[PDB]
């Protein structure tokens, strides 16, 4: 029962890190949206 | 045993947000592809 929750934890840190990392490549996708 | 539960609600609420925004960079991206 304690893995879970460390696991949750450490899956917490991990899910926040990839969930900023995709921001930064969309905005070019709309910069290419606006030059279209 | 109650916290592993709210760290999974804002496991929840995090993934929701992305959930979205990556939703509403798709849409745009489909209608780029029509337009082309
Ligand atoms: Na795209």
């Amino acid at each position: 029962n304690v893995t879970n929750l460390t696991t949750i934890k450490n899956q917490q840190a991990m899910l926040k890190i990839i969930q900023d990392e995709v921001n930064s490549k969309l905005e070019m996708f709309v910069s290419l949206d606006q030059l279209v």
